């Protein structure tokens, strides 16, 4: 394996199509929105042991359009447990709220989709794991794609880190990109 | 989708080739070794939402042989923060040790890759979330399979549960069919 | 038990002593800076038993000056595993970067502790078990405290909330106030 | 600090009171039943925390008599969220359930509290931090106690370790002690 893949748990391609690779080069984490939560032992593990043991060099998080997970975050009602691990996608909501208040209410989802890739690109290149590998100088990479379910295609969107300064350079490059509106607003 | 699919981190089978069911059909999520760690709370609320949201009838739990997460879980190397999610299937080596023990040991990988699938599904079975939904007259039906490719097969691995009795059925009776040593 | 008392793992005076209420009333839980993540299930566990089993219907978080985890994630020096949990107070220090940079550096940290107790009782008061109690008429009130030892007092950190209502006007304004400077 | 305490959310009696030490000395963690999970970010950032950056060299596990979350993992009732946290708790019961089997009905609790504690410090002692950190030398022991409420007196049990081979003999010392039954049967 030469490829850690964190997917969404809905997405339903295989990350064998997303990358084109071949089984077997690729190790896979699927969750709720595809989300690297700060304190999450289940994902911070498999990438401590992607980076550390099996010396993986390339990390790709890819969301999708018309995801369960982000459209059930943003409807807000009160499904049970999953509510506390969407709270994450709220967070990212509200710190974006201004930018997406100037979308079409029906443009907003797919907006989140993509905001939430690359904040979870920005988590995951300051995870103790990834900061320690790239201060050491380990060679690794970080990718944030979207997949357009729509129209089965990549949207590579840019997210791309191989060290904390081009984590920073990246991750505002990315944000400021997605706050240039198209014909997404009236 | 129908099926919420557990599996592992590096499987090498998608899961939709296993089941060869639509891509539509399953709901995935992949960790290391293929567990239900009581308290993870990533897993539990995927496996909440599935059942009380998405209204999934069916759970399947795979494992496969080859498994590097069981083969590390018993190698006890200094891996790191790894280590630490791997004591649960040291803690499964443990609770069967003198069933592996009298095994060969290029065999016991494989015996406790069965043995973890049969745990596993015990676990989910316990959760508040299933439990309840069983007490509920809910329809949900756990499975744990276990695929192996020297050449290419599955096996639901013994373990099926409707229900809590027939939790501690199947899972007493999966335990004891492997016990039964080839 | 009639209060939860959320507080952190280097203060050094207990919850008894605050309160000044009997051995006997508090339920206890301490981490590293007073925490309520999301998605823990150590925290949001206790808060679930002593919310729904309990029937608790105080829950304090507690916070204080001359904090150990809000120095250390504000040092952002490599410490391992705990600049994991502790970058979750950095997001918090980022969200109201703008505020905390108008402000002596040696005055930062003790703002920091301040505005992390209202962030924390906002994720309480978002949790699904505080949700569904307040839609459920059931008798619960939030609160958020700093004490200091400089000489020893406390502050009731503006933020009280008895509903989602009242968190989000509680919230707001405990900002809002914290960003009047001496 | 020179100390970090782990007790449970139930427990009134402040660590200052029973490991006499002065406040300030004490780093504490408290949660249902005083359980180290093997996977449980909170308390496992805790003890990274106070052994790797704080270089305290003693850990105490500390359990109680009388103890409600014992008492509710095995009263097993639907208490909703907790239940899962207490399912590691009814593993241990069934671990033990012969030796609990021997108890009268009455002395089973008590007796779970104490096999809960020597449980909890194998655990902690298991840990990837308390490992490495007795591999490389370090000076670090690990306490398990229990406190009886009814009494207000500790019972140091002797679950003490200070290194990976004494972990091993004190817990299986523990367990076999805990087997040899007083009054506690018919
Ligand atoms: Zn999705
Ligand atoms: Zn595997
Ligand atoms: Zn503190
Ligand atoms: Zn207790």
């Amino acid at each position: 394996p030469h490829y850690l893949f964190i997917g969404c748990s809905d997405s339903r391609v295989p990350a064998e199509k997303l990358t084109n690779l071949e089984p077997g080069e690729l190790f896979v984490h699927r969750n709720v929105a595809n989300q690297v939560i700060h304190t999450d032992f289940n994902c911070l593990s498999v990438v401590q042991y992607a980076v550390d043991v099996l010396k993986i060099e390339h990390i790709i998080i890819c969301g999708h359009t018309n995801c369960g997970g982000i459209h059930a975050a943003m409807a807000d009602k009160d499904l049970g447990l999953i509510n506390n691990w969407l709270l994450h996608i709220r967070d990212i909501w509200f710190k974006h709220g201004h930018l997406l208040g100037k979308l079409s209410p029906e443009k907003r989802a797919d907006m989140l989709t993509k905001i939430n890739v690359a904040e979870q690109v920005y988590n995951l290149g300051r995870t103790s794991i990834v900061k320690s590998a790239w201060e050491r100088g380990q060679k690794l990479s970080l990718h944030g794609w979207v997949y357009d379910v729509n129209d089965g295609f990549l949207v590579d969107q840019g997210v791309m880190a191989t060290s904390r300064e081009t984590l920073e350079i990246s991750y505002r490059n990315a944000i400021a990109r997605l706050s240039i509106l198209d014909e997404e607003n009236i």
